[PDB]
C-alpha cells in the first residue's frame, strides 16, 4: 500500500536548508552555479538524488561539513530527484529566485532554518517521494498592531531590508 | 502521522491563494506584490510565523478579507503557510509577482472553487500541508463543440485571446 | 475518510511527462502556446482537469498519440485543476521555465521520463487532490570522484550542455 | 546619418511605453500581456512590421489610444518599434509581463512625462531609435526633508510601501 | 568629438541574428548554455567582445559558418562588451527569454533576420559603443481589419502559435 | 539642435557601476531593496533622476562614498529617469536579475568596472537623454584555442563559477 516515514532535518546554527525536486543529472552543476554566482562569500553543500542510471547521490560543495549534511539528508529521504542545499554566509532569499529559475528545478518544498521534518511516502521497494514538510511550529495566536509595528521596525532598523 | 481536512470558505467575488514561504518579510513583500499589480485590488494576507512568537502576521486593505485570511491560517495551523484572499483582481493578475517574491517557496492553490486543504500533523503543534483538493473530478472529455465554446468564451466574453 | 491511491504513469520511449496544478480554463491555451513557441518541431499533448462547471478534461495537441496519453492520465488522476503534458522532440528543460511563468500555473509536481507514480488523495466522492509523486528510484550510493568525472564528461562530451 | 526628434503626445490620464520587438506575433502577445494584467485596463498597441508589407499592426480596446499608438509609430517610422498607450493602469502594473514577452527585445521608455524620441535615419526608409528624452534634468539633490516627504507619499498616499 | 559609423550585418538565408551587451568573460559560456539547452537541434555561433584583459573576441559554436559570422561582426562593431549570436534551426523567440535572464546580459539591441545596420559611436581611439540599430524598413502604412484577419490566420493555420 | 556630450564615469578600485533607465519615484526604494536583499554585506549607493515635479536626484545608500559617487554621476548625466548604482562587496552578476525585475526599471545601459563613458544627447535646455555607453575598449584579436583553455581555467580554478 503506502508507508509514510518522517525524516528529521538537522540544521546546525548558522545554516539554512533548501529542499526541492528537480530532474536530470545537470541539476547538480546548475544548482552549484546558482549558488556560487549569487553571493561572493557563500559556503554550501548541494546533493541531488539521481533517479535512474547509477542512481547516485550527486554532490558539489565548497564546505565539507555542508557537503556531508546535504549528502546525508539525501540518503535519509532517499527519494528520486530530490535535492538538498545547505548554506552558510547567505540567506535563502539571496539565492531562491536563481534556484527557481534553474530549468531542471520543478518545485521547492522548504527554505528554512527552523526545526524541520520531511514526510516521505514509500509505495514499493526503492520507490519513494516527498509528501510534504513540517516547517517549524503551528501558530500560537494572531499578531497585534503593536506587534506589526515591532516587525516593521525590525525590517527597517535591524536588518535594513525596508525603508 | 494524522491527516486533517480543512474546508476553505470562499465568499462570492473572491479568490484564495495558499502557499508556503519563510521569514517575516513575506507579509510585506506579498502586500507590495498585490498592491502594485492591480489598482484597486482588495486583499487580506496572513502568514504563519513558525518560530519565536509564532504569531500569524497579516496585512490588508479590506477587513473582511484580512480576517478570512487570518482564520484560515489558524485552521490550517502549519508553520510558514500563507493565505491571500483577493477581490477586484484575479489570481492570473498577481500570481507571477507572487511566484517571484524571494520568500515564497511554493504555491498550493489559486482558485474560487470549493477547496479543501489536506494537513498532516506529525506531533502536536507540528503540521504541514500535504495537498489540496481544488474543485471536483472530471465528468468526461471535452468535444470539438465544447472546444469551440471555450475558445469563443476566451475571445468574445473575457477577451483574453484574439 | 481520506483514501490514498497510486496512479502509474505510462511513458513511451522518447517521451517525457510534466504534471502540475493550475486553475482557469485559459490554462490549456497558454500551455499550448508555451510548448509550441519553445522548440520548433516539438510534438505534444496537453490535458487539463476543469474543476467546476462542465468539469471536462480540456485538451490541445499536435500529435494524437500524445493527446490521448495526456487525456488518459487526467482521467486516471481525476483531480481538479491538475494538468498533464506529454512531449516528444523536446526535453523538459527546453520548456519548463516557460511553463513556470504561465500565470495560471501554480505548481509542477514532476518533469521526467523515469518510472513515475502519482499519489492521489480522495477525501470524498469526486473530490481528489495530488499529494505527491514518486519519480524514479531511491539512491544506490554516493558519487565518488571517479563518478563525478564521468558525469562531467557526459555533460561536456555527450550532450554538450557544459564546456 | 541624420537625427530627428519626435515629440510624444501624452493625454492626461495616460502613460506611454515604447520599445523594440520582432515578428508579427508581437502585437497579439502584447495585447494578452495587458488584458491579463489589470481588469479594465484600456489600451492601444501598435507595432512596426519591418519587412513584407511593412504595415503598422495594431490591437486596442480603446480607439483614442489605438490611434495615438498608430500615429506615433508612423512618426517614429522605425522598423520593429512598438508603442503602447494605457489608461486605468500604470506601467508598473504591466512592465514585467511586457519584458517577458519573447518577441520583446528592449524597452526605451515608460512614462507620462513630456517625452521625445531620438531617431536616426541612415538612408531613406531605414531608421532606428537612438534614445529618448524622458522629462527634464535634475534641479538639485533631495534633502532629508524631501526624503521623508517621498517616503510618506509612498506609504500614506499611494500605499505601495508600508 | 564623436564619430558615428554604420555597420551592415550580413544575415544568410535561414539564420537569425541577436546582438546585445553584457559584461564579464563568463558571458560566452553562459550564452552557449542558454542556446544549447533551449532547442535540441540548434546550430549557432556566439562571439563576445571582452573589453579589458586580453580584449579578445571570445567565441563558442557548433557550426563553423555561424561561428565566423559571429566573430566577424564582433570585429566590425568592435565595441567593448557587445555580443553577437547567429542561429539556425531555432527562432529568436525560442531563446530570447533565456538570454535576457543570463546574469551577465544587460541589454539586447536586435533580434531579427531583416536587413540590419548597427550604429556605433567612436569617442576616442579604441573606445566604441553601440548607439542603436536599424532593423528593417520604415512602415509603408497602417494595416486594415482584413489585414488583421490575415495575420491572425497566419498565426493559427500556418505557424500554429495561436489557437 | 541635438548636442552630444560625453560623461566620464569614475570607478574607484573595488567598485562596479550599473546605469539604467526607470520611471516613478518608487524606483529608489525598490532598487535599494533589490540590492540589500541580494548579498549580505553589500555596500551601495543608488541615485535616481526624478524627471518631473521637484526634479530632485533621489538617493539611498548604506555607504557614503558610494552615495556621493551615485549622486555625482546623476548630476553629470543630468537626464530624466536615469538611475546609477555603485556597489562594493558584490558583483553585478549577484544583483542584475533582481534589478531587471524591478517593475520601474525599463532598461540597463551598463554594468561594469571598466573605463566607461556615457553618451548623452541634449535636445534643448534641460532636456537630456542617454544615447549609449562606451564600456571598455575595442577588441585586440580573436580567441585562440590556447586562450580558450586559459579562459576556461580561470572560470573553473580561480573564480570557481564553472566546474
Ligand atoms: N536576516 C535574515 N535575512 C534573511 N532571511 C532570514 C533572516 N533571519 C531569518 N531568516 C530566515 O527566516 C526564517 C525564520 O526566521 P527566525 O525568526 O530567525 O527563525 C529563518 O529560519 C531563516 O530561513
Ligand atoms: N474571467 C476570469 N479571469 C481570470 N480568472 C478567472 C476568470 N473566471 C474564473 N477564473 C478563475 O478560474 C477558476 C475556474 O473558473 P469557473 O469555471 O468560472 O469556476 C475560478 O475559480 C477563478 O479562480
Ligand atoms: N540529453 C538530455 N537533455 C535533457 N534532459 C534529459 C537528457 N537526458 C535525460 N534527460 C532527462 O533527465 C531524466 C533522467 O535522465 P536519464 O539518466 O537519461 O534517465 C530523464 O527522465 C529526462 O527527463
Ligand atoms: N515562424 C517564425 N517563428 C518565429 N519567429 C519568426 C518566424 N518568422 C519570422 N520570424 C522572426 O520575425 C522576423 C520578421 O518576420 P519576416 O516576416 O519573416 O521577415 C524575422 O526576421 C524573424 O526574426
Ligand atoms: N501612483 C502611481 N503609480 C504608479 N506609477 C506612477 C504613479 N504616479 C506616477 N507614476 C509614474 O511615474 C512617473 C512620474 O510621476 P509624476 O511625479 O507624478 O510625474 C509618471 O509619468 C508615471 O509614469
Ligand atoms: N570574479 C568576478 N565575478 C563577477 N564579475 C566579475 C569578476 N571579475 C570581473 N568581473 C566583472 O566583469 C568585468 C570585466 O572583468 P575584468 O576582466 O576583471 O576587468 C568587470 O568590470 C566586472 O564588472
Amino acid at each position: 500500500s503506502i508507508k509514510f516515514e518522517l525524516i528529521d532535518v538537522p540544521i546546525p546554527q548558522g545554516t539554512n536548508v533548501i529542499i526541492g525536486q528537480a530532474h536530470f543529472i545537470k541539476t547538480v552543476e546548475d544548482l552549484y552555479e546558482a549558488l556560487v554566482t549569487s553571493v561572493p562569500g557563500v559556503k554550501f553543500g548541494i546533493a541531488f538524488c539521481e533517479a535512474s542510471g547509477k542512481r547516485l547521490v550527486r554532490h558539489e560543495a565548497n564546505d565539507e561539513e555542508l557537503r556531508n549534511l546535504a549528502i546525508d539528508l539525501c540518503k535519509k529521504i532517499a527519494a528520486g530527484h530530490v535535492f538538498v542545499i545547505y548554506i552558510r554566509n547567505a540567506w535563502p532569499i539571496n539565492v531562491l529566485n536563481a534556484i527557481k529559475n534553474v530549468p531542471e528545478v520543478v518545485r521547492i518544498f522548504a527554505a528554512t532554518a527552523n526545526p524541520l521534518k520531511v514526510i516521505v511516502a514509500e509505495v514499493e521497494p526503492e520507490r519513494r517521494g516527498v509528501v510534504g514538510v513540517v516547517d517549524g511550529h503551528s501558530p500560537l495566536g494572531v499578531e497585534t498592531e503593536k506587534d506589526r509595528e515591532e516587525r516593521k521596525k525590525f525590517l527597517r532598523e535591524v536588518v535594513k531590508y525596508k525603508l
